[PDB]
């Protein structure tokens, strides 16, 4: 009963780094919103600049009384606890280029490649600042978004907005149980435990060797990819065919010759006919640290649905959102293997949208890139 | 804590008549459904009709699984609890044509009127079937949406599909306190009380003289409406002229001239210079039964956000959801009252969706609609 309640009842912790919405316990509900500067702040580099100045700092202020006092009386959260709301702010490399900043770009924030699975539609990818909002509750959240999205309008326009789900504490027989998502499946056991270096490792910069891009030490870079799911055609597959598609089973979550969900990935094993135990084109299989010469990532994304578009199809799947120091040694590599090694799930997905962007840790008594911008 | 668990905890009650999704307590997520025969089945009124018994029976069956046992293991809701899921199924006028049985339907079953303020959208209004899935958690709301769309898909198609949220039972500082939608108002005051003569004499069609119209006997007629609202508009009210528009205080919900919640909205009061204390074009003044020659309905919505439409404009507001034994003594008189007589609250709304959807009472070993189509 307790963790059942904890999320809702709680606040988050706001002196979580780089910034809160990385580590802790992920709430069940996010909203990831990605925006331009104004094409009215756009005369010259600096008054982008000054554009990106005024609406980093309103961020940081209002979620710093988010975090510490929750959405005001008079939304649609009063009455309500704090829910874990959590707010995360990030930097495009196209902010940088607009203010004038381009030789402040680090190797890692680097433009990602095109995949050769890609189906990107360009009004979903891409923009200068993000927010990633969090909470256990719709409604503390929809009064979050509202008050961060109204301290933006003068500045900035919203450029894709996606919101996304879990299963909620309070609903969870186990809560300490891996979620699942909408095909089925368990989803997260390969990430780096929190109190683990292997989660620093994963997830945080290496520090700088220049000072220009010190503004990222201590940070993190998210890349987030709107995945569609094909789930009429996923329907059709009994449950063996599913596991074979994965690599692990749909009750258990463990490896297919494993028996609990935290039983090693055997990519070495072989069944009676000398043929692999985990398929050769098994997502687990390419997506290994053990098949991309140890590149790791920290996964922490949501199911979405947005219900049917014009041609009838249904149009929900991951919010796929990848944590690491730099996606030349996270997401890029393993996104190329199952890409060109022919991952079996990708018969079953479309990637439709794309973004990465700089995390930098927030800093007492300043915003989230002011050593950046100012 | 126990009232904060209860609803993600517990099954809904699967006795709860017409059907379940009016009594008992409201879950936080909806998802509602419109369906249309598909064009495949429409050759004559009998293929149409052989196409409603096929669907109807089969969401009957599916839905009396999921109300005993929840969505089957290998779904996105595998370990997670009943969360008070309850399924409703109900009929359009649309589908009584298709199918032949115009002369089943009962004169509460007329369509809407137009009425002055409708921006109407007509792929977002009317439809031949309606499901109504409720939950407490969006992964139990998901995984049975899907199962039950699946269930339809060689006899229907979507016509249109809004999903909507509250606060969760869990995240309330007081579980027994009224909702609040996104304008920040206290949502559902005047509501008729369920353990009430006058919930039953609002929400129960009346008995029919007619026995070609008895199959709506102890059913109800439910209205939904998509009303956007104007949120960047109301931001710009201060408290006071928020207030005025409603007519109710946005801290305690009471009367303008009361104390608290409770206390009765008093149309005749005046103040001291002889004016209405409730004001001449306040909502819940123009909305009163009073007001309306006792026309009164019991309003059971949501909230929804869909994100940004292609103009730029925020596209959330309120899944207005009413229930009435006749659209005639309900929902109708007063909606005219709102938008001919100067609602306030019409500056800041948009109706942009419509349907009427006739919900007849469940019978043993017998599926919604059945005496209507066999
Ligand atoms: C909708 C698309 C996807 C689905 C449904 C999916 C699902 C899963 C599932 C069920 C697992 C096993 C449980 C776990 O360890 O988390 C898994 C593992 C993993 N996935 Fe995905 N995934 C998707 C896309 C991606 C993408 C785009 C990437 C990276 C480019 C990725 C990287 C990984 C990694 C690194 C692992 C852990 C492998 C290991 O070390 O055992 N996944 N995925
Ligand atoms: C987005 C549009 C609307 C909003 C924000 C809204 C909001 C409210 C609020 C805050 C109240 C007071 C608390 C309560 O008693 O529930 C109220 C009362 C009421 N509303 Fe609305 N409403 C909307 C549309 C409608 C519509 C379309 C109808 C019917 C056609 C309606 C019918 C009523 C009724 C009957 C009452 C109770 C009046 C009484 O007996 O005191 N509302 N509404």
């Amino acid at each position: 009963a307790e963790e059942r309640l904890r999320m809702a009842g709680q606040p988050a912790d706001a002196a979580a780094t780089p910034q809160p919405g990385i580590t802790g316990r992920a709430p069940a509900f996010v909203h990831v919103l990605s925006f331009d500067l104004a094409d009215t702040v756009r005369e010259n580099t600096g008054t982008a600049r000054e554009a990106a100045a005024t609406v980093l700092r309103s961020w940081a202020e209002l979620a710093t009384r988010l975090h510490e006092d929750g959405p005001a009386e008079g939304t649609a959260a009063t009455g309500l606890l704090p829910a874990s709301l959590m707010v995360t702010v990030g930097l495009g490399g196209s902010l940088l280029q607009a203010i004038g900043a381009a030789d402040r770009r680090p190797d890692a924030l680097a433009d990602l490649p095109e995949f050769s699975t890609d189906e990107l539609r360009p009004r979903w990818c891409g923009g200068d600042l993000l927010l990633q909002i969090g909470a256990e509750d719709p409604m503390v959240l929809a009064a979050a978004a509202d008050e961060l999205v109204a301290a933006s309008t003068r500045t900035t326009t919203v450029r894709w907005a996606l919101r996304g789900f879990r299963h909620t504490a309070a609903a969870a027989r186990n809560p300490d149980a891996t979620p699942r998502n909408l095909m089925g499946q368990i989803d997260g056991t390969a990430n780096p435990a929190q109190d683990h270096a292997l989660f620093d490792r994963t997830v945080t910069a290496r520090e700088a060797r220049d000072p220009a891009h010190a503004w990222m030490d201590g940070g993190s870079y998210l890349v987030i990819r709107r995945i569609r799911m094909l789930l009429d055609e996923w329907r059709g597959l009994d449950v063996p065919a599913r596991e074979r598609v994965l690599g692990r089973r749909l009750d258990t979550g463990a490896p297919l010759g494993g028996r609990k969900e935290t039983d090693p990935v055997v990519l070495t094993a072989r069944d009676a006919s000398g043929r692999p135990v985990i398929p050769e084109d098994a997502h687990v299989r390419l997506a290994n640290p053990e098949s991309n010469l140890g590149a790791r990532m920290f996964r922490r994304g949501y199911s979405y649905d947005e219900g049917w578009r014009d041609d009838g199809v249904r149009d929900a799947g991951l919010l796929f959102m990848a944590w690491q120091g730099d996606p030349a040694t996270g997401f890029v590599p393993v996104q190329r293997s199952l890409a060109d090694r022919g991952d079996a799930l990708n018969r079953y997905t479309r990637h439709e949208g794309s973004a990465l962007f700089a995390v930098p840790a927030a800093a007492r008594g300043r915003y989230p890139g002011q050593d950046l911008v100012e």
